[PDB]
C-alpha cells in the first residue's frame, strides 16, 4: 500500500507490518534524512520504534507528518 | 489576548498565532532559541504550525516550557 | 514498590510519590544512563519531569519503556 509522508510529499510503499524504524530507514533511502533525526506523526501522535504501522491504524493512502528533532518541537 | 507560559512569563498573543509565533515572542522576551523550546498545553506537546486556537487556548491560559535539552 | 522499565529491564524500588527526576537518577544510578537522555513512556504517554509517578497511576509491577534522545520518533 502506498502512504504519504508530509514534512513537500513523498510516497512511500510499505506493508501493514512494516516497522517505524523500517519506515524511516525507506524515507532515508529517498530523502536522505538520517532515521535519528525523523520525527513522525500519524493522526496527531508521534510513532515509536518497536511498533508497525496497524499498531497505529495507518492505511492506503494515510498521510504522515515528519518533524526534524534538530531544533523542530 | 494574554498567555502565561511557565518553566513564569506573559505573552501578548492573538488565537491565531502560530506556535513558531509564540516561541518567537518567547525568545525575545526570555532568550530562548526556537530551537530549544518544548510548549505543552493541557497535555499535549505543541507543534508548529498549529494554532493557538487549534489547541483552545483562550485568555488566561497557562502553557508549560521544557527545554529539548533537558529531556523528559 | 516495584516497577519495571524496559528498553534488558531493570527493576527500580519506587514509592508513588517520587518524582520523574528521582526516577530517572535511579535509571543512572542502575544504568548509567544519563537523566537528560532519558525518555521515558508509560501507558503510551512519554513522562514530564515535573509529576510524580501516582500523577500516572504508575504502581506495583506497572511497566515503562525507556527510550534513548538519540532517537528518532
Amino acid at each position: 500500500m502506498q502512504i504519504f509522508v508530509k514534512t513537500k510529499t513523498i510516497t512511500l510503499e510499505v506493508e501493514p507490518s512494516d516497522t517505524i524504524e523500517n519506515v524511516k530507514a525507506k524515507i532515508q533511502d529517498k530523502e536522505g534524512i538520517p532515521p535519528d533525526q525523523q520525527r513522525l506523526i500519524f493522526a496527531g501522535k508521534q510513532l515509536e520504534d518497536g511498533r508497525t504501522l496497524s499498531d497505529y491504524n495507518i492505511q492506503k493512502e494515510s498521510t504522515l507528518h515528519l518533524v526534524l528533532r534538530l531544533r523542530g518541537g
